[PDB]
Parts: C-alpha cells; sequence; structure tokens
C-alpha cells in the first residue's frame, strides 16, 4: 500500500491524477476496486483496462464466479483475486443512471468499500454509467469510512474535483 503523491481530501479520502492500472502495478495494494457491471463483463473503461492488465485472467475468473453465484445486484459487490494488480479485486456495481437505475444506489455501491481498511479505487458510475463524477465523489466522501485512494486519470476532471473538495 505504498501510495505516493495523493492529496488528502478528508480524513479518509485521498486523490491522485493517475491511471489506476499504473497505480496498482506500482503499489500492489491489498484491494483494487473495479467499477463493474452485474455480469462482470469487463469490456471497456476501467474494467476493461484492469482486465487487460491481467491478460484476461480477471475475465475468466469473473465468468466462473457468475457460473457459481449468478449476477451481482446493482449496488453490490464481490471479492475476487487481484492477480498481478492487488491481493484482491473488489468488483462493485454502481447504478447505470443513463439506463434508469436510481442514483441513490451509488451510496449502496460505495458502502461496499467499508468492508476493507484500505482500497485503491476509481470513482463509481463515472464512466459510461453516466453519473456526474463530482456527485460520485461527494457520495464517496459521505459514505466511505475506510481509507480510499482514488485514481482519476483525466487531469481536467481531477482539477475540478480538487477545486470543489480542497
Amino acid at each position: 500500500n505504498s501510495f505516493s503523491g495523493y492529496l488528502k481530501l478528508t480524513d479518509n479520502v485521498y486523490i491522485k491524477n493517475a491511471d489506476i492500472v499504473e497505480e496498482a502495478k506500482k503499489v500492489k495494494p491489498t484491494v483494487v476496486v473495479n467499477a463493474a457491471n452485474v455480469y462482470l463483463k469487463h469490456g471497456g473503461g476501467v474494467a476493461g483496462a484492469l482486465n487487460k492488465a491481467t491478460n484476461n485472467a480477471m475475465q475468466v475468473e469473473s465468468d466462473d464466479y457468475i457460473a457459481t453465484n449468478g449476477p451481482l445486484k446493482v449496488g453490490g459487490s464481490c471479492v475476487l483475486s487481484g492477480h498481478n494488480l492487488a491481493k484482491h479485486c473488489l468488483h462493485v456495481v454502481g447504478p447505470n443512471v443513463n439506463k434508469g437505475e436510481d442514483i441513490q444506489l451509488l451510496k449502496s455501491a460505495y458502502e461496499n468499500f467499508n468492508q476493507h481498511e484500505v482500497l485503491l479505487a476509481p470513482l463509481l458510475s463515472a464512466g459510461i454509467f453516466g453519473a456526474d463524477p463530482i456527485h460520485s465523489l461527494r457520495v464517496c466522501v459521505d459514505t466511505v469510512r475506510t481509507n480510499v485512494y482514488l485514481a482519476v486519470f483525466d487531469k481536467n476532471l481531477y482539477d475540478k474535483l480538487v477545486s470543489s473538495f480542497l
């Protein structure tokens, strides 16, 4: 958990302008969070990037999880191997607000983070699921009570988040 160059936003929430895949490789955190869908199909965005960095081992493992357990619920999670990225990957499903899932489920999604003392994570629902990222950060801050290190790759967004949260 050798996190470097983060800016503390609140007593437990930290942020860096960085690629989560590169952070995971440098730090090999205990837990990296994936922003997943309910069937754990890692076809793009952060999920696609994390899976690619595992050379598809994450996807094969995820398919086996679904074979045993069925799909996750929106706002739910499961813990699988982190392979070369982390000890564990916490796959968390935020709401797909652009397909009508309730934004209030973003609180339930972030509540999964509280099962782990320290996490490297992206913002949830802030890619193609369509939630405003600043809103997603505000829910993170209000909900997570463990120590979360957020990697935000887009500097334009990072600068807006730091401006809004100090």
